[PDB]
């Protein structure tokens, strides 16, 4: 089921955004 799954990458998740 991933780690991250449905981290933030419904936004973004980089942390230079």
């Amino acid at each position: 089921e991933m780690r991250l799954s449905a981290f933030f990458r419904n936004f973004i998740l980089q942390r230079k955004k």
